[PDB]
């Protein structure tokens, strides 16, 4: 399987998401379109307990053919948010283009951001999925350098790597800007889209410059050949269905 | 008012904790000796939601004459462990001796530690006062550095001065050590007693380098003519009456 870019090269041809294999064509996909004008609110949508994001430490990344994997390892925990149980953080991985105004998978109020972060926990409901737009601004991420540096290293697929010490709340926007966030049911927004998530989609972007943005699309690649860089592995709107987005803030 | 090692000046004399004026003579007083043995779970006693806890900035504090204050002003707030409503910081102060076995307030099983962290919280119940026990090791802590730096500048009562860039989160222990802690109702520690406190002791404790812990004793006084320098201002176990004490473990 693979994303309209791949299906691009009249040499060889996969299944693009017009094709996704079985679930992908159900009742409650992701990613959607978040109409703020349209959510209700719920008391109990009160801020994560991040557990053990203050730690530093390295971490395990290479490219899956698909985006950039991170292997957070069970190391962080949630705990909150009207959660059912406690959730493990397990990965982290990226969507992006090559425009600041469409790489976002989600989208709020029509408006796609430049990069899309997607923090996945499995249920210690399943998945609790933690994404953060991404904007590109006119001023360096240090809380992003580490990850950009191992880039490079990674560029054909399944290659692996590490990243050197940091920690996942330095790549999280401030604790007093994680307030505001929207909450729904969903699924993986890949094959098989396996409709059991709970997205947590936050307001507040996270700002990276431009350079460090272009990083990804300029030294991450699909193919083994290196033919085609990486970029556009972003799965167009789902329909809204019958579900209902709520909100932490009144 | 003042506490014992004050009134051992037989020039002069005022109301150590024998004769603190009333309200400190009540039925539920704190501190008191936490018998880890004898405590109700409670599964709502669930971590706090720690906001403004990860900003660095600049820390007013001040000698008030009885501890060294440091002032929050509303910048940090927390949420949950079972609170009934929301509690800004508002200061933080310590309480120690001149050894490491007998300068914290509150005890845990009969052991008292070298100092005790107290970070009071009003209710935006009334008060909720987190306490963290503090020991003496053979490492420097780098989080509480800024504090002891400024030091040396607030010798005598009622000086002002400020703490260089810093944040509340590094002074305390790991977020995945802030499991464990013990609830029970209270009150102030020091006149006039109001038993309006949430006590939230923390089992783990904070160590500091031995120099760290000599730096307060050594630069701090009770006095303007600076003959008594501070120490022992610790309150004596109070009875624990009827109260339960609760916690987040089981
Ligand atoms: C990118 C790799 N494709 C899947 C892989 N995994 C699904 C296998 C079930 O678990 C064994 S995953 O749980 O790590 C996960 S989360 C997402 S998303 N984009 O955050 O909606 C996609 C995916
Ligand atoms: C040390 C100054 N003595 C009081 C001052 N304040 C009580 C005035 C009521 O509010 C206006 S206080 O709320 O800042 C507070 S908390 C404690 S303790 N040791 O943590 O139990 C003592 C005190
Ligand atoms: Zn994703
Ligand atoms: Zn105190």
């Amino acid at each position: 399987w693979c994303y309209e870019i791949q299906t691009e090269d009249p040499r060889s041809s996969c299944l693009g998401p017009e094709k996704w294999p079985g679930a992908c064509k159900e009742n409650q996909q992701s990613p959607i379109n978040i109409v703020t004008a349209r959510t209700k609110v719920n008391p109990r949508l009160t801020p994560f307990i991040l557990v053990g994001y203050d730690q530093k430490q390295q971490w395990p990344i290479k490219n899956n053919q698909h985006t950039v994997e991170m292997t957070l390892g069970g190391g962080a925990c949630i705990i909150g948010g009207d959660l059912p149980a406690r959730y493990e953080a397990v990965q982290l991985h990226l969507h992006w283009s090559n425009g600041n105004d469409n790489g976002s998978e989600h989208s709020i109020d029509g408006r796609h951001f430049a990069m899309e972060m997607h923090i996945v926990h499995k249920k210690l409901d399943k998945f609790a999925v933690l994404a953060f737009m991404i904007e590109v601004g006119d001023k360096v991420n240090k809380g992003f350098q580490p990850l950009v540096e191992a880039l490079p290293s990674i560029s054909k697929p399944h290659s692996t790597s590490t990243v050197r010490e940091s920690s996942l709340q330095d790549m999280l926007p401030p604790s007093t800007k994680m307030y505001t966030y929207f909450r729904y049911n969903g699924s993986l927004t890949t094959p098989n889209c396996d409709e059991t998530v709970i997205w947590t989609v936050y307001k507040q972007p996270i700002k990276i410059h431009k350079n460090q943005f272009l990083e990804f699309s300029k030294n991450l690649y699909y193919d083994e050949d290196q033919k085609l860089n990486m970029k556009d592995n972003v799965r167009p709107l789902q329909p809204l269905g019958k579900r209902q987005v709520f909100k932490s803030h009144a």
